[PDB]
């Protein structure tokens, strides 16, 4: 599923991401924009053999099991395929675990390089929320 901007903001808000670990909704929508272009089916293979999955490009090295990332962990206790669903629940629950680690949203390279420090509220501007 390719969400619309305001559609994703509303789904994230319902799933409790808004102000989760002090990160306003605009930060999450901005991160999704640059990680996946709002596409739940987005996948990207990394140089180390791990793969990033879903709207927030969550990595198999630590967070989900895909069966082909040797020596990896599955800290969200899910198959990586669950992160590709039209239903964003698994991606949101897993993102909450990631952002609770010591690095916050800097875990998302696109957020650090393209959202961090910007007017992230522009990403939820005009949305009925
Ligand atoms: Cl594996
Ligand atoms: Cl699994
Ligand atoms: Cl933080
Ligand atoms: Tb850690």
């Amino acid at each position: 599923k390719v969400f619309g901007r305001c559609e994703l903001a509303a789904a994230m808000k319902r799933h409790g991401l808004d102000n989760y670990r002090g990160y306003s909704l605009g930060n999450w929508v901005c991160a999704a924009k640059f990680e996946s272009n709002f596409n739940t089916q987005a996948t990207n293979r990394n140089t180390d053999g791990s793969t990033d999955y879903g709207i927030l490009q969550i990595n198999s090295r630590w967070w989900c099991n895909d069966g082909r990332t040797p020596g990896s962990r599955n800290l969200c206790n899910i198959p990586c395929s669950a992160l590709l669903s039209s239903d964003i629940t698994a991606s949101v629950n897993c993102a909450k675990k990631i952002v609770s680690d010591g690095n916050g949203m800097n875990a998302w390279v696109a957020w650090r390089n393209r959202c961090k420090g910007t007017d992230v509220q522009a990403w939820i501007r005009g949305c009925r929320l």
